[PDB]
């Protein structure tokens, strides 16, 4: 398992234009293109990506390049982080995987505001991280992802993806 694999199995794979759970227009693995309410500007936020007149569909390929641009640009915005960076040095592989998944979905900037879970984390204690990051809008609004990454950081294991 690896982040790569662990993001594709939580956000999953659409080639059209969608929604994502917060009523956003995403398309590939988690892209998220805007957050306007205008299909349009999706759709040019998207071609504009893409370099081509897309007409709110992608290939397979096309997806997969964001992707990786995506989970690159995560990595550096955390190495570029005065918050995230120490926290994310301190971790085993495993573990930055999770933290890689938490920037992924909501940012450097939401992730930079988990102090507390942050300073857990970077001393180790897996338990009472755990306990504080479940005390979010995160989880409570995608509980099964939330629990998956968790479970993740609690145990440094990949169990929680099977
Ligand atoms: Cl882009
Ligand atoms: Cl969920």
């Amino acid at each position: 398992m690896n982040i790569f694999e662990m993001l594709r199995i939580d956000e999953g794979l659409r080639l059209k234009i969608y929604k994502d759970t917060e009523g956003y227009y995403t398309i590939g693995i988690g892209h998220l293109l805007t957050k306007s309410p205008s299909l349009n500007a999706a759709k040019s936020e998207l071609d504009k990506a893409i370099g081509r007149n897309t007409n709110g569909v992608i290939t397979k390929d096309e997806a997969e390049k964001l992707f990786n641009q995506d989970v690159d640009a995560a990595v550096r915005g955390i190495l570029r982080n005065a918050k995230l960076k120490p926290v994310y040095d301190s971790l085993d592989a495993v573990r930055r995987a999770a933290a890689i998944n938490m920037v992924f979905q909501m940012g450097v900037t939401g992730v930079a505001g988990f102090t507390n879970s942050l300073r857990m984390l970077q001393q180790k204690r897996w338990d009472e991280a755990a306990v504080n990051l479940a005390k979010s809008r995160w989880y409570n609004q995608t509980p099964n992802r939330a629990k998956r990454v968790i479970t993740t950081f609690r145990t440094g294991t990949w169990d929680a993806y099977k």
